[PDB]
């Protein structure tokens, strides 16, 4: 079998790639449907090796292989994004930047977020046979703590908390 | 012949060493039938021994045929889960649960050692979810060099407040 590396964006929207295969170097157009998961097998007849003149070329087997996305991790029909944010924003509030698979979607969080927080939002992957409907967007936070604080900051913190 | 049997010990026993009576069982032919015969043996647990340490008791194993000499019994040190510490090589790790205010402003951390000593450790620097505070010589004894010990490693489980009034947040903004 021959692996077919695709991206989450190509799996999100859809794409008709042009892969190169040698059996004699030819280019085969392979369509990608939204929602396809890893392991998906595709077979193209005639694109394989020919054993003899008196027989036609064999088939070509491809296996969907998703590449690592710099901003997302896939969990079935859900997407997960790690966002590094300063402790102060986690306690007081802030709007989170989200460059979806395609636009910019600003998500303002007001409530207190902690290391175990999982903000669940239709902003994940498209669900099979359900037009316009997508999975949930899970927001995970990487709260950055101050390296050090002055004696006065600590006093104010104790008074505040 | 020979077979292995777990010997369950506690971190307290591996820290202080312990001499005690252990009950073992093995196959023996009695009146033409195989029986599970219990016997009592003594074991001396040495400070610092690690999991996997094998103790071979010659002749305490299973008997294959009547009259023939019994094989050997092999005991393997296995450490029971401790409610306070996790052993890491020669170190001891302890997870301390604290409120966010203390993580940011300081506090004093109590620790009861395996030999029942009572420590009160000051935490002066800011601690965060990834902090690993190393406390010298408060780990396990090192089998190789006697008198020596590894370290105590303090990690923290910081509880964030569930809510904060608008006045409190404004104060936090000013502070941080």
């Amino acid at each position: 079998e021959v692996p077919l590396l695709v991206t989450l964006e190509e799996l999100y929207l859809g794409k008709r790639k042009k892969i190169k295969v040698t059996r004699e170097e030819n280019i085969v157009e392979v369509e990608i449907k939204p929602g396809w998961k890893d392991g998906t097998k595709l077979t193209y007849s005639g694109e394989g090796d020919q054993e003899s003149p008196g027989t036609s070329p064999g088939d070509l087997v491809l296996i969907i292989q998703t590449k690592t996305h710099p901003r997302f991790t896939r969990d079935d029909c859900h997407l997960i994004m790690k966002v590094t944010i300063p402790l102060v924003r986690a306690l007081t509030g802030f709007t989170c930047p989200v460059t979806t698979l395609d636009r910019n979607l600003q998500i303002p969080i007001k409530e207190i977020v902690n290391p175990k927080t999982r903000k669940i939002v239709n902003e994940g992957m498209p669900i099979k046979n359900q037009p316009g409907q997508k999975g949930d967007l899970i927001l995970e936070f990487d709260i950055c703590f101050p390296k050090s604080l002055t004696p006065e900051q600590k006093k104010l913190i104790k008074e505040a908390l």
